[PDB]
């Protein structure tokens, strides 16, 4: 893998709404960031309170056991269409974490910043919306997790992207994997 400027990196959270994340969006993926390449070494942009770069090899390690997936537009973007997303992933640096999962842009959580870059910068959908009463809340783990958070205010019609919806885009392909699955 050589890493290019928009590849979408997803890895595992070792935060302690993890769990509840994998459970409620049938997935392995609990985090992601998007590559870019910066006097040409590799950073992760990511929303973690605040949206910020990180060099790529410090983002690895903090997955849980080092693993990583790595997905990119099939065929690869062109010189250009990467300079658009570096210039919008500008627009959104320094946002706090948002820990409603809220549409607005007042603050980011991790794939909401990676899907509203490539439709801001590209007008690429990568990935599917739907509303939080959609995902699997069924498991008492995350129930508990809502409950937590939230409380009895719960925003069920929030419009959500999980980092799952955003791995199975239509436009993407893998590029990188280091995720043994035994």
């Amino acid at each position: 893998w050589q890493p290019q400027t928009g590849d979408i990196i997803f890895q595992i959270s070792r935060s302690s709404q993890s769990k509840a994340i994998q459970l409620a969006t049938h997935s392995d993926y609990s985090h992601t960031g998007m590559l870019v390449m910066r006097n040409k070494k590799p950073y992760v942009f990511e929303a973690v309170g605040p949206v910020k770069y990180t060099p790529l090899k410090q983002w690895i390690a903090h997955g849980e056991k080092g693993k990583y997936v790595v997905r990119r537009v099939e065929g690869g973007l062109s010189v250009e269409q990467q300079q658009k997303l570096a210039q919008t992933a500008k627009r959104y640096l320094g946002k706090p974490y948002d820990f409603s999962f809220s549409w607005s842009d007042d603050r980011q959580y991790c794939s909401e910043v990676v899907w509203k870059v490539y439709q801001n910068a590209l007008g690429m959908r990568v990935g599917e919306q739907q509303k939080l009463k959609e995902f699997d809340l069924s498991n008492p783990l995350v129930q508990a997790k809502l409950k937590e958070r939230y409380g009895k205010n719960i925003p069920l019609e929030e419009t959500v992207v999980s980092p799952q919806a955003v791995f199975d885009a239509p436009q993407l392909t893998t590029v990188a994997k280091e995720w043994p699955l035994f």
